[PDB]
């Protein structure tokens, strides 16, 4: 069921397309970054066709709509890695598993690129590149995080097992969120870009 | 995708059903659990009948099955547990975030016994205040595997020089596997709950 805008993949299941500047496409990306870090040269922008990675998050879509009984689940984020990350996460997404996570210990996403932009998560590679990925995130229902949760809270303790989907650092006027599980985010753009 | 052979859940996306005692279904398993553990007895046995995770793990299954060259990518399990917890993995599976590290560690994942023997250790089934030990029977992708090592915190690649081409699952010893340890969420479904005591 892969999206209409991805181009043909010959029958493959994995491609890294590099978009054309000036088009519709790339421009929305584009503005989105420029927001908040207009002082960047963006080198390029590819779209990330992961055939199985968008399989298993339209899957977890699907379950939150149900869970949650309403159709406003996801948020377009942004996150920062090293050049070193990257072909990972281009195959295989956001690991946990893999800086401060005051929070909890899930994935982070930004809600500013200018955050994600930091040296410290988009570290400058021996050319002087950075990468940030714009990134689909199943938020659904959150709460403020704290240190050490290994999952987010319960919504009512008196059922321990009914989780929020998510934490965030401010729930009135969030900047980031974090999510806990495999398949809650889908790698959607890699931009490439310098200071 | 629900198998047919379910319960009707009535909308519902979770169940626990009760198996009796002669019927094939029960049979299988208590003849699968006392082949090594033949000193303790079955109080019951509980078919997960739990929709998002079934969901989950058989599109991972239909993923691994592709990608894999004609393998049977699907192993049954064992898995003993605590009784604080049962719930969790009832509704919610196995998370590595919350798995202890094993006495003897091939790496940082979720761990499943081909012998029933190993999960009924007192140190994996916890006897609970009323003496109840509690052990999952476990569909699990061990896919393609290599022997694990106790930095893993995903399985290995295949290839030093394609690090992102990656091993299924890792165990104790290939040519015997006693132990299998996964790395990803929704490998593994938690089909039977068995409740045993001495
Ligand atoms: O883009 C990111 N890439 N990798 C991260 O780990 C990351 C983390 C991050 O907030 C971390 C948070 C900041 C406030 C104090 C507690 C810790 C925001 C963006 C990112």
């Amino acid at each position: 069921n892969l999206p209409e805008h991805w181009t043909d993949m010959n029958h493959q299941l994995f491609c890294m397309v590099q978009l054309e500047p000036g088009q519709s496409e790339y421009n929305t990306i584009k503005d989105k970054f420029t927001r908040t870090c207009s002082s960047y040269a963006i080198e390029k922008i590819e779209r990330i066709q992961n055939a199985f990675l968008w399989q298993s998050y339209q899957v977890k879509k699907r379950q939150m709509d149900i869970k949650n009984d309403h159709k406003n689940n996801e948020r377009l984020l942004f996150h920062g890695t090293d050049a070193d990350s990257v072909p990972y996460v281009n195959q295989h997404g956001f690991n946990r598993s893999c800086n401060a996570v005051s929070y909890g210990k899930g994935t982070y996403f930004a809600v500013d690129a200018s955050y994600s932009a930091k040296d410290t998560y988009s570290k400058p590679d021996s050319n002087g590149r950075k990468h940030m990925y714009v990134v689909r995130v199943l938020t659904g229902v959150f709460t403020k995080g704290r240190a050490g949760l290994v999952t987010p809270p319960p919504k009512n303790p008196h059922n321990p097992t009914d989780l929020f989907d998510s934490v965030t650092n401010n729930t009135r006027s969030p900047k980031l969120f974090v999510v806990f599980f495999d398949n809650q985010a889908y790698p959607e753009y890699l931009i490439t870009f310098t200071a």
